């Protein structure tokens, strides 16, 4: 036995409230004026919504612009005050008094060292690790149950999943065993009997196309709102804040993390545009054949757009060449300056036909196949290498 | 021929001020009611400062309470209101507004929570942490030091960043750092003060820190202090901050995976707090036992579960003897890793200033402090035993 493991939360858990309203303001600004430079913070204290932060842009918003987007957001989540769950138990928009302290400037005349890391493996679907794969596809068709049925189900669900890999050296060979554990907490109306949530959660697991060779219902532990009683959900009872889910977000423990946040950011942080950029560079080499998994690295130096260097680590996985000869591939064939991956994702132009950063704040900044920075549109350039 | 880069941020750092303040509360909570359930979240922007989240506690804390806490925090941490710095070029105490929105909640004690935690070790440097992270927050320590004892010249918002040329891929795998290639530090100071000063101030404190002769050659590292120049304005009023966004900072600098989950704010029923130290404590251990090089250790829980769901170690190819699912399951067999285990290894409910207070943590780091519970090797001769 060699385990590991993953979690996953919905756009309905509070974090991700906050994370969606501070990336839906960064939208509307990038909308209206592409330049904007934006750090715009989102705290769900319960019934408080405080944004904060500062913003250097041409567009400006008004107290009804932050009223009207925080009422739209929380309704598109689903806390839409239905009332099958009392204002006590869940947030009711009603209810909500936005307070702004978000500090609005003129944008600048003619408007680091680190690191960023992106990573990929042939495990599971799009190109992600197993475990967080799987946690994402249980999470994914609950709080979509959820939607479907308030009557029934809130929309702030945690799912976490254990794999086994059986031996380390399989961990290392991208070789999952099976399913050891899956913990499912979904919050229920009052009148729901737990026994009735667990058969509902239960035929929610098998719905969620998990792949038999690794799940067998009678050989995997399932722990299901395991404390018993789960109705009071939201903000309410668990304060959120933006950029508080990292992993959830990114790949789930098993790649190293530097530098922060991507939500409530531009495109002009590298926080945003080396994960990016890491991501499809390490996506399009595994999808190539290079490695069954990989950790792209940029480091950035101070004085120069080009990142001082970017390495590339396939874990002992490789099949054609070395790690040192694909960082100089990478190197000499991409330029990955940060206007240079503006332009190649086209980051400073989201829109509904593209991509939205509230889309990516609720459902992870990588491995959904519709993101830019997803297209496996260099694998012709990768395949020259065999 | 193989950078790696870490930075740190002093306390007078928003997102540090935030942390520092919420840390204030679990302390003065847990002092006087030791099962004191905290989840207190600070955001500071501007003059503003609020906090929000869930209490439960025996001891009753007012509004003026509140008010105080802030103020004598934010002093402590160096936004005294002395004058060298006006009220609009950083935080003065007298001119915040305090909102608090707080609310309430909602091995045989099971998880507060869900979740997973990575501990880290590496035999690069000082207390088993990777060399990086050491040297940045070396000089940060150092940095910030300076200017709570000089707040007529610095600030004390202060950034550094260290970068460490390995030669190649196999010395990063195998802890063997060859230079430090670059050292960045950022500092505020007063209006008077000329920007060639600054750095001849900043450039003596770099030369007469601790760094180690073998990899610091002051003639060979670049040193850049002020990279855009000089700055005045500082501090939580001219940016944000908020509660656990310093959790690369304060643990291992991009060495290693983290859980994701925070520490500051919470009381140690919280994993996601309480597993970081025990992940920690694990990995330093066996990279003191001498079995791995370096060592990664994750813990996962699922709420209402004593016992965690999941513990695995990685040593990254490093071990001496042992393999990884030996080192696993020997770690499961010796060590309950429950939430009250946990708690009783480390007296995590009983913080005191002769062994450890939250806020004090929160300053330094969560990690890398030999004064620290969970930085203690009692469990290296148990360790030890793998080596045959």
């Amino acid at each position: 036995m060699y385990l590991f493991t993953s979690e996953v939360v919905s756009a309905g858990h509070p974090d991700k409230c906050a994370d969606i309203i501070a990336d839906t303001i960064v939208d509307i600004l990038l909308k209206n004026d592409k330049n904007s430079r934006v750090a715009s913070e989102v705290f769900v204290a319960g019934n408080k919504v405080v944004i904060g932060g500062e913003v250097k842009s041409n567009h400006k918003l008004s107290k009804a612009d932050y009223d009207n987007l925080v009422k739209d957001v929380l309704k598109n989540i689903g806390y839409d005050g239905a009332g099958h769950f009392s204002k006590e138990q869940c947030l009711h928009p009603d209810e909500v008094d936005v307070m702004v302290f978000l500090n609005e400037q003129s944008p600048d005349i003619n408007q680091d060292q680190g690191i960023m890391f992106g990573f990929a493996s042939c495990e599971a679907e799009e190109y992600m690790p197993a475990a967080i794969s799987y946690a994402r596809m249980l999470c994914d068709r609950v709080y979509a149950y959820a939607k479907a049925n308030p009557h029934e189900l809130g929309v702030d669900i945690k799912t976490q999943v254990t794999i086994d890999y059986g031996t380390k050296a399989n961990f290392e060979n991208c070789k999952p065993q099976s399913i050891h554990t899956i913990v499912v907490s979904a919050p229920c109306v009052e009148s729901m009997k737990i026994e009735d949530l667990r058969s509902l959660v239960m035929k929610l697991i098998l719905d969620s196309n998990l792949p038999k060779e690794l799940f067998d219902p009678n050989k995997t532990r399932i722990l299901i709102n395991p404390t018993g009683k789960y109705v009071n959900h939201s903000s309410l009872h668990d304060s959120g804040l933006t950029g508080r889910k990292l992993i959830v977000d990114s790949f789930g423990g098993y790649s190293p993390i530097g530098g922060g946040a991507q939500s409530s950011k531009d495109y002009t942080k590298v926080d945003r545009s080396g994960l990016y950029a890491g991501r499809w560079l390490a996506k399009n080499i595994v999808a190539a054949g290079l490695a069954k998994k990989c950790i792209v690295q940029l480091s950035y130096a101070i004085g120069v757009a080009k990142p001082t260097s970017v390495s590339v680590d396939c874990m002992g996985t490789n099949t054609s060449v070395n790690d040192d000869v694909l960082s100089d591939f990478v190197m000499q064939n991409f330029s990955l300056t940060p206007n240079w991956i503006r332009d190649k994702f086209h980051l400073d132009k989201p829109s509904k036909e593209t991509f939205l950063y509230a889309d990516v704040a609720a459902r992870g900044q990588v491995g959904q196949k519709d993101y830019p920075w997803e297209k496996l549109d260099a694998l012709e350039q990768f395949k020259k290498l065999l």
